[PDB]
């Protein structure tokens, strides 16, 4: 059981969730986690599907390798703030020092760039659109979170480029409705497109799209994945040149990058887990469905405790050969009590209770993990229902989350309002001039990791901006209100 | 075009056949590599079916850190390992290391989850990477310092279920080389001098390089027994008596060294020849006989023709792709794909187009042959499937054309410097192993590459001796030697 409680306690809740739902194992490397069986599943299906779509869209798959140069780390940069990143430098092999360190890659750039270089060697080798499914080390000194923030992670990068800027702006947003799709078709997660503000997007990029989700539990925002438009500032750093056709020139191509990582399975937990631990949408469960049989008793017999067994066998066998991902609990030393927690802390969506009596009425109780609801389905109807009612899952899962989500955003034109909303745990949608100091200042004012950031400009203007009359909401500023911006606490 | 030849400058034909058949970009960390997507996309085929394979035995995939504690690494009781000293400008408290493997990372993880004897077995396996900083000449796909690997850990109650385990994995590994690569192997023991330190023994299957003349391990499938049980206190409390039980463990782990093993046995002076169960293109289209006079309505017949064999193919489960660019000749798009190693590649021209027909050119034997439209779903598998037996049986010759059997060492000898790999009567003693590669160098000395589960003859104790006339011992075995990577 867990012990803790969702509201009173989350960072506490979320490591019992994480660790008795055997997600995760802690490890003496801080910042590191341990993915176990059970939450690395989740991941092979988001890799594997998300996969799927770009292979289908014509990305094609690649690895480089973890270390970096210390001169391609370095390369064209000529500030003083570009010259110490926190990357993680091997100096030694065994105990001999190394002539030159080494780094790990904290993204794959700057070794990628210099091959595209020279892939390139004219238009017709156009475009380049490879991804890597890796894992890059970030060694902040900062308050790390299993999934959510850790010093290792997993991920994907997708490298692009093309001649035209038409192109690459068509795929910065193909992109990212592909990962809007993972967040929403199969981790039942609703999350808001947008743009970055200039303070927030990629600094080596010309823009950056974002998809945002929410954190009811804390109130916070949190970035779900990010695809960035380039435009030409890597091609012209890394010199990724073709001559044009038509004009003879030498042409910088365009480029995009896009990235996602198993930071995905943590906001599935934070969104979607409640106080009897994970709640997993159906679409990404390793099992779907476990039955559970009961109502064995001390003198229920031998030869009766078997022929229920076999009963709740077969129906395991069928809902398997119907493609729903079923498993049996036919372990003795346990009470059905046990099982029914046990199965629950791991977020099981269906649990099959079957019990003599319901053998002998041909059917069998199914209890939803989301709501807890029990329902009564003939046998006869099970390979027809079953699939109905893990539909049913995801939506209510998703639909749930949604309305949170909308009740937790909130317009408005008034500074005033927007404290006010920020403290009880909103996100806030209002009119925004854009500039980067304004947003400092916002930020700065707001603070009572407590101030307010920019989460992204949405697609989805809630309403249109008057450039005629609209101002920026602060009351210092006075500008003209460029757009709608989310704002809020920024996990 | 590659401006080596296999047999005259093995090295440079090797690094003209990944560079120009598009598998390995250089890269200025030296022993890393590049891997582009033609080479990924066999490393991908390998790491999926054998992927099934396990997963169908019950074996569940995780993932575990890539750094290491120095204590943890301590526990395993010099090492080339990478050491991460800094973040930034900020040196580290304590040194961390880049796993070269992860027994030190996962034992102590199965020592917790091993609460009970209900817990076992423990069967797990990740994908990673792992580094190995070693300052020796590194070659791409087969040593190198960074590289792609399985490792599998497993964990069990009992001996007996553990070796069976052992001989499942190898059994896999050997498939791998056959069945995906075309690559004959020879499963074995490894002697008490080259097995596993960690362990009771190792089984490998061991691949031969008949331009070399060398042997190559091609994977390691470990019993390890109670050894790191003990180290780690894995243990659990025997249901009745309650004594403390140490599990049996076995570790097992296969390499992007495939890779290397299938260029350097099917590679060609040509360039690149992929077995078709890996080859990410397995049939490509080439346009043929369009001249300075081909009008463009014909251009686009015949290139929609092309395509439409093309998509017949790929709904058939052929992986097939047509090259439709117009500013490569079709002698280009030969050499090209030639390079590229795609198994067969299709012909057809406007003389094809007229009677429904098209050319299938086999990339191993240059052979022709002309097929009806009509029977393309039929007789294109069929075609795969005889690319591969050929392909197999060709080295299967070679290698034992290059296997010899002797039980005097002036034989011996004779055969290992004409390339040969040599079967001989072996005592197994680690001290004899070493006389005997000391006593065949003027690494050029005489390894033991296994020792094999299928052997030759049987070495009668009252009758054969050790193959080294200084060893005065009986003969427990016959041994598989050579010169080795
Ligand atoms: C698990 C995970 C995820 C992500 N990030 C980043 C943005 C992004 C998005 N969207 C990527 C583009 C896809 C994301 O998920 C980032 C991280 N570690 C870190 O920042 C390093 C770190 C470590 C300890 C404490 C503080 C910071 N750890
Ligand atoms: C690509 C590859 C493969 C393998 N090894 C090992 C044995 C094994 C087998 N069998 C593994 C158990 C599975 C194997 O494949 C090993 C390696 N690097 C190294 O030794 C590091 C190194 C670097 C530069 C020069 C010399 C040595 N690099
Ligand atoms: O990593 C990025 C940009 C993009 N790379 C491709 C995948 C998607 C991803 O957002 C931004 N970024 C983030 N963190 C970094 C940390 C360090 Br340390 C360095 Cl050197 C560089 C970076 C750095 O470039
Ligand atoms: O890595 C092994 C043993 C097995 N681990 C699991 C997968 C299969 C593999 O053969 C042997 N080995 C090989 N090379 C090593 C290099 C270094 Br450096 C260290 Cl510390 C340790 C090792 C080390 O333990
Ligand atoms: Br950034
Ligand atoms: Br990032
Ligand atoms: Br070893
Ligand atoms: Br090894
Ligand atoms: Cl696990
Ligand atoms: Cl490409
Ligand atoms: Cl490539
Ligand atoms: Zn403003
Ligand atoms: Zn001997």
């Amino acid at each position: 059981g867990l012990e803790a409680t969702k509201e009173d306690n989350l960072p506490d809740w979320y490591s019992q969730v994480i660790t008795k739902g055997e997600m995760i194992e802690y490890y003496d490397v801080s910042g590191c986690y341990i993915l176990r069986h059970w939450s690395f599943a989740i991941w092979k299906a988001i890799r594997n599907w998300f996969d799927a779509e770009i292979t289908r869209l014509g990305v094609k798959e690649c690895y480089f390798p973890i270390f970096v140069s210390r001169a391609a780390l370095e390369r064209e940069k000529t500030h003083i703030a570009d010259f110490a990143p926190e990357v993680a430098w091997v100096t030694k092999s065994g105990d001999s020092e190394l002539a030159e360190p080494i780094a790990v890659r904290p993204t794959s750039e700057t070794v990628m760039y210099p091959a595209y270089a020279k892939w390139i060697q004219s238009y017709r080798d156009l475009p380049i659109r490879l991804n890597q499914w890796n894992n890059v080390v970030r060694w902040e000194f900062k308050h790390p979170q299993p999934f959510l923030r850790t010093r290792e992670f997993l991920w994907q990068e997708g490298h692009t480029a093309f001649a035209t800027q038409k192109e690459a702006d068509e795929e910065v947003l193909t992109i990212l409705d592909l990962y809007a799709k993972v967040y929403t078709d199969l981790l039942a997660i609703p999350v808001v497109k947008g743009r970055k503000t200039e303070k927030e997007k990629f600094a080596g990029g010309d823009y950056t799209t974002t998809v945002e989700a929410y954190i009811s539990a804390s109130g916070r925002a949190i970035q779900g994945a990010t695809s960035h438009h380039l435009g030409q500032n890597f091609s012209r750093m890394f010199d990724i040149v073709y001559e044009h056709p038509e004009t003879k020139e030498k042409e910088y191509v365009f480029q995009n990058s896009w990235g996602i990582t198993t930071r995905t399975i943590g906001v599935m937990i934070m969104v979607h887990a409640d106080n009897q631990g994970l709640v997993l949408p159906p679409r990404v469960a390793c099992i779907q469905v476990v039955i559970v049989p009961c109502g064995i008793t001390a003198t229920t017999t031998d030869d009766e405790r078997r022929r229920l067994y076999e009963s709740c066998r077969e129906l395991e066998q069928t809902f398997v050969k119907a493609g729903i991902r079923c498993e049996g609990d036919y372990r003795d030393n346990y009470s059905p009590g046990w099982k029914y927690n046990h199965w629950e802390l791991k977020g099981v969506p269906v649990r099959i209770e079957l019990g003599f009596k319901d053998l002998q009425n041909d059917q069998f109780v199914a209890v939803r993990r989301d709501n807890g609801a029990k329902q009564t389905i003939k046998r006869a109807q099970a390979t027809v229902e079953m699939p109905k009612l893990l539909e049913t899952i995801h939506t209510s899962m998703y639909e749930r989350a949604e309305r949170d989500l909308q009740s937790h955003t909130k317009l408005t034109k008034q500074w005033a309002e927007f404290l006010q909303f920020l403290e009880t745990k909103n996100i806030i949608m209002a009119p925004f001039c854009g500039e980067i100091s304004c947003e400092d200042r916002i930020k700065a004012e707001s603070a009572r990791a407590m101030g307010a950031k920019s989460l992204c400009i949405p697609f989805e203007q809630p309403a249109k901006i008057d450039p005629k009359v609209d101002k920026c909401v602060h009351p210092a500023c006075g500008r003209v209100a460029k757009f709608y911006t989310l704002f809020g606490r920024s996990y």
